[PDB]
């Protein structure tokens, strides 16, 4: 049984990425910020200011996409395959950026009541991020929460 | 890509029993039943009553096992071994009934905040749920949702 990450100060080894990212799309889409969070958990909400950073603010995002229409979690999926198409050398930063993008974007849909749309977060990151940016991803916030520690 | 369970329908031979309930305790232990299910969360929903009729009350069961104690979780688990061991030959209907005291059960931890408990929930499943008794329970849950339909 892997431990559940919501309030998890760690990041070992043998904990997946992927796994800690579903983890987080699925309490941070349908909990919401106003809970406490581990360590784990707080430095990839961090990832967020990256987000409005490369792609802009929620707020322009919301209502480029219209992300609480009927298409909203079409057209967040088709503007991910855009940046995946458009960036020439993609780099472990715009991976950090796009799960922060998918953070703001979660917590639309979630204000909105449209529950089960933390889903496509997950469909989103599965396009975008290889195995091998996991494995990036990974090492940086290994290093970062051994400088919170620190 | 397996469908979500949130809002579905239906219970197809391609949906896994095991995979509907951990959305089932995902989203009734963080959101409750003030949300909008579709026919199959609402038939999993009438487990309750059968919980209720075999293991009593949510308000004994919460006293009995100070649910919302430090050690309450595995209180819990404590609960579902006793059981096991006092019924002298599992039924279809037992764990039928051990689906809805899982429900019953997450619904205290939500309201009280416990969010990560849920996973209690699943645990608790597997030590008492077999693969030939899921199968049982799908084929009993796919009669009644044919019945829904007529």
């Amino acid at each position: 049984i892997k431990p559940d990450y919501l309030e998890y100060d760690d990041l070992l080894d043998r904990d997946e990425m992927f796994t800690i990212l579903e983890e987080y799309f699925m309490y941070r889409g349908l909990l919401g910020l106003r809970i406490k969070y581990g360590r784990l958990f707080n430095e990839i909400k961090k990832f967020d200011n990256d987000a409005e950073e490369q792609f802009g603010t929620i707020e322009e995002l919301k209502q480029k996409l219209r992300l609480n229409s009927e298409e909203g979690a079409d057209n967040f999926i088709d503007y991910i395959k855009v940046q995946k198409q458009d960036i020439v050398k993609l780099t472990v930063y715009d991976c950090i950026s796009m799960i922060g993008l998918c953070a703001c974007v979660v917590d639309v849909w979630r204000n909105e009541k449209l529950f089960s749309r933390w889903k496509y977060c997950l469909r989103a990151i599965k396009l975008f991020i290889n195995d091998h940016m996991l494995d990036k991803i990974k090492s940086i916030l290994q290093n970062r929460l051994v400088y919170v520690e620190m």
